[PDB]
């Protein structure tokens, strides 16, 4: 258990307690946060975890206390992800999913990897819970689709709202301003919407910001939030809107265009959704 | 519905906070019946308002039916919806239909259906409606052309009928010119606002007898400071163009750029999440 022992110090005991107040409280009294902690020393904890911007301390007309920061809600996911030897450095920020910040972290070996940490909600209780659930969501979905042969990341850990999975050398298509062979892109680019659908999934968020192009101009997929199902209702446009987008890219970054590109009637059903929460509901177990 | 069948659906809908799979003891336990508390799941599940689960654990959960069930038990206690009148139609995330209050007055009700797991169903399906009702709070009140929000429950809203259509139902509008530049000052209006739509399009715009526009779906709203925002408007204004194009064969060199928005609803709707987060 020797691997444990940072998950068993005071301030990471105290900021546990903070993040377990948060499932109810908006803002958790200190009075609460040393119930549960049940190291006294909590007073001295909380005073340096707010000097270590891992806490804030906040007043409303009727209640006092504290709330887990994003520096905070990072901690607990880092030293968790630290004790199984999954990230032992995080280095600078690379760039950001719709609802995440794209982190290049090192294990001790000193082989580096790709950190997403999902920040998502707008008060501080679905703020702890959409965090939890976006990265939950997408390790299960990573999962998934690269069981079944989709060129994404290896997902390699989870913990929280944090997602380590593996570094892709290349480079988001938004900072590419010359390909050799603009046609090969656009078709591959094309291929990943038909391969998706035929998969049951609709992007919703297919752009130049989520895909990274390697040193041989192949495509991954990075980031897929809101993915909506081949069966909604209104999927033909999600699916056509996904078409469009890349073709509007083609146009203004490499003056390609093409009359050659995926239809909805195309579509013929090869599951992921099965398999994803599958995960999901292992990963909720824990 | 018998009170005691009642108090066993929302001890199973408890049990669901914490527990993917609710055992029989813990439901019994919460319920706290005074007995039979086996022979109501029994029936719970017959009924298909909850339904039996087995894996280590063991137990219920609720079912779509039986989740609706709670929300417009509780919506009808109220006296805010007394009947249901089958789909209308859907949201990107919900299914929306015609209720009637006791005074046969009509609202337009919408059931959230978000999570692919028991619990993540239960906390998203809430968060879902919570949101919609917060945003549309905060967007009427700054004179947004949005439905008039009611009331809300669970994964349940209940909101103003417009009498109108969706715009993807109509095929003919005597000035499309006009209907155009509607949908444009309202995607500008959101941006002033620091919003954007992110789902903009003729599946939630609603037309009516005037031929005013309402929105009546925003699940995905994306910040204005969000830092791909300009790629998300431009989505916005560019689906509108398509459409107006494909459907009425109008097109204009008049349409938003991101540059021209000139900069609380985010504060206020959050304010509404919150108000609502402590009553749950
Ligand atoms: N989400 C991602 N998953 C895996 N690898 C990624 C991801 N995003 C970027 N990378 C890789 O991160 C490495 C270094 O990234 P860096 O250039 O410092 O920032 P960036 O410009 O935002 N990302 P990139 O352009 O893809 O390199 C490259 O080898 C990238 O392919
Ligand atoms: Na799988």
């Amino acid at each position: 258990v020797a691997k444990l022992r940072y998950m068993s110090r005071d301030d990471f005991r105290v900021l546990t307690a903070v993040e377990m107040g948060m499932k109810n409280h908006e803002i958790v009294p200190g009075s609460l946060i040393a119930s549960i902690a049940s190291l006294g020393g909590c007073n001295k904890v909380l005073r340096e975890l707010v000097k270590h911007k891992l806490i804030a301390w906040e007043r409303t007309k009727t209640v006092q206390g504290y709330r887990l920061t994003n520096a905070g809600y990072d901690y607990l996911a880092l030293k968790t992800l630290s004790s199984r030897q999954v990230v032992e450095s995080v280095g600078n920020q690379m760039g950001v999913g719709k609802e995440s910040d794209i982190y290049i972290v090192a294990n001790e070996e000193g082989q580096q990897f790709a950190l997403k940490l999902h920040r998502l909600g707008r008060t501080n209780v679905s703020w702890l819970y959409l965090s939890r659930l976006s990265a939950m969501k997408e390790f299960a979905y990573m999962k998934a689709l690269y069981e079944r042969k989709f060129p994404v990341p290896k997902p390699i850990d989870y913990n929280r709202h944090a997602v380590v999975m593996e570094l892709i050398n290349g480079y988001p298509l938004c900072q590419i301003h010359h390909v050799e062979d603009p046609a090969s892109v656009y078709d591959e680019a094309m291929e990943l919407i038909v391969k998706l659908a035929n998969h049951g999934l609709i992007h919703g968020d297919f752009n130049e910001f989520n895909l990274i192009l390697d040193e041989s101009d192949h495509i991954t997929m990075i980031d897929f939030p809101q993915m909506v199902s081949t069966s909604h209702p209104n999927a033909e446009w999600y699916f056509d809107r996904d078409v469009k987008c890349i073709k509007d890219f083609f146009m203004k970054r490499f003056s390609y265009e093409s009359e050659l590109f995926p239809t909805f009637k195309d579509i013929r059903r090869e599951d992921v959704e099965v398999s994803a929460s599958g995960y999901t509901k292992e990963m909720q177990a824990d």
